[PDB]
C-alpha cells in the first residue's frame, strides 16, 4: 500500500520565515488526523482543517521573533506518517505602521489621490510599493510616485471618472521594507470618487469660478497674492475644511513673529496646499476682491462665497490658478500631485 505523504509551507530548521502568509499542512496518500502548531512558550496557535482533511492551515496572523514547532500526523490505508517541524520568524530591526487617505467608506473628488504614509523612512520603495494592492472599478491604469521618504501616492493620468470605486489593501505585515524595517500591521480601506467639482482662479479677472459636472455654479471675486507674495499656478487639490481655524504659520515653516509670520483666526477655510494657502473668508480684502491682488497667496473671498465654497467642495475636488505672476505649485508640496507630468509620475522614483 501507499505511506501518507506530508507536505508543510514551512521547512524543519528554517530561519527568518516571513509572517506574511500562513502556515499550511497538505497530506497526500492519506487524511491529517492530528495538526497542532505552538510557540516557543507553548502557546497554541490557531489553524483550520479543511473539511475534506488533506489541508490544515492558520488562522491568526504569526509573531515577529517567535520559534513556533509544527506537530503532524497523516493516515490511510497504507500507513501512517508524523512530522515535527521547528521553525523561526522574522527578527525585524524596527517597524513601521501604514497611515492610509482618504478615509474608509468616503466620498471624495475627482483629483484625490491614494496615499500611503509609514511613520518611519522607507529603504526598500519598490518592497513597499509592491506590497500595496489598489483595485478600481472601472479598472484604470495608475502609478506610484514618492512624495518624501515616507509617503508614497497612487493616481491615474487623468482626473478619476466619477463612480469610480477605489480599494486599497496595504499589505506591510510580514513584509521586509529594507534595512531589517518591517511593516507593523496591515491596512485596508476602500472609497469612491464622486462629482466633478472643479474651480479656476483667473488672475486675468480676479474670479474663481466653480464649475459642477462641467456647469458654472457659482463666480466668486477674489483678492490672490500680491506682487511680491504671489499665488501659484497649477493644480491644486482640496484637502481639509475647517468653519474656523487658526492660521498660525509656523505650522507651515515660518514664525509667527517673523516679518511674513502671521496668526489670526479665519472662518470658512478650504484648505488647498501643505504650503498653507487656503480659500477662505476674507472680510478685510471684499473692496478688492474681481479687482487688485493684495494677499500674502491665499484665495480671500467674501463670507457668503468662503462658507459656499465649504458647503459644496469636498476632499480631492480641484483649484486650478492660472495667469498669476507666481511659478507654479511644487508637484511634491502634498496637495500638487497633478502638476508632475504623467510620464514622469509613471515612471516613478522607486529607485
Ligand atoms: Se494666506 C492668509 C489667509 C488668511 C489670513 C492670513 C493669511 C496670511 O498669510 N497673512 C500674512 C502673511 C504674511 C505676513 C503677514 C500676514
Ligand atoms: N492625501
Ligand atoms: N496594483
Amino acid at each position: 500500500l501507499l505511506v501518507p505523504k506530508l507536505t508543510a509551507s514551512v521547512t524543519d530548521g528554517a530561519v527568518g520565515v516571513t509572517v506574511d502568509a500562513p502556515v499550511s499542512v497538505t497530506a497526500a496518500d492519506g487524511v491529517l488526523a492530528a495538526v497542532t502548531m505552538v510557540n516557543d512558550n507553548g502557546r497554541p496557535v490557531a489553524g483550520r482543517l479543511s473539511p475534506d482533511g488533506l489541508r490544515w492551515s492558520t488562522t491568526e496572523q504569526l509573531g515577529y521573533n517567535r520559534r513556533y514547532t509544527l506537530n503532524a500526523t497523516a493516515l490511510g490505508l497504507g500507513g501512517a506518517a508524523t512530522r515535527q517541524l521547528t521553525f523561526q520568524t522574522s527578527s525585524p530591526a524596527h517597524l513601521t505602521m501604514p497611515y492610509v487617505m482618504p478615509g474608509d467608506g468616503e466620498v471624495v473628488g475627482v483629483g484625490e489621490p491614494v496615499a500611503i504614509r509609514f511613520d518611519e523612512n522607507i529603504a526598500d520603495r519598490g518592497a513597499a510599493e509592491k506590497a500595496i494592492k489598489i483595485t478600481t472599478n472601472p479598472p484604470v491604469e495608475g502609478a506610484f510616485y514618492w512624495l518624501n521618504n515616507r509617503e508614497v501616492r497612487w493616481r491615474p493620468e487623468h482626473f478619476w471618472k466619477p463612480g469610480t470605486a477605489v480599494d486599497v489593501a496595504v499589505n506591510t505585515y510580514g513584509v521586509d521594507l529594507g534595512e531589517g524595517m518591517f511593516g507593523e500591521d496591515n491596512v485596508q480601506t476602500h472609497f469612491t470618487i464622486g462629482d466633478e467639482v472643479i474651480a479656476t482662479a483667473d488672475d486675468n479677472t480676479k474670479i474663481l469660478t466653480v464649475r459642477v459636472n462641467g456647469e458654472v455654479v457659482k463666480s466668486m471675486p477674489t483678492s490672490m497674492g500680491k506682487d511680491s507674495t504671489p499665488t501659484a499656478n497649477g493644480i491644486y487639490i482640496v484637502g481639509s475644511r475647517y468653519k474656523h481655524i487658526i492660521m498660525d504659520s509656523s505650522t507651515y515653516g515660518v514664525p509667527v513673529n517673523s516679518p511674513n509670520g502671521y496668526r489670526t483666526d479665519v472662518d470658512w477655510a478650504t484648505q488647498i496646499s501643505y504650503s498653507g494657502v487656503f480659500v477662505h473668508s476674507a472680510p478685510w480684502s471684499v473692496g478688492a476682491q474681481g479687482h487688485t491682488n493684495t494677499s500674502h497667496g491665499c484665495l480671500n473671498v467674501s463670507p457668503s462665497n468662503a462658507q459656499w465654497f465649504y458647503d459644496h467642495v469636498k476632499r480631492g475636488d480641484i483649484v486650478e490658478v492660472v495667469n498669476t505672476v507666481g511659478g507654479t505649485l511644487p508637484g511634491i508640496d502634498g496637495l500638487g500631485d497633478w502638476n508632475i507630468p504623467w510620464d514622469q509620475w509613471r515612471a516613478g522614483n522607486a529607485k
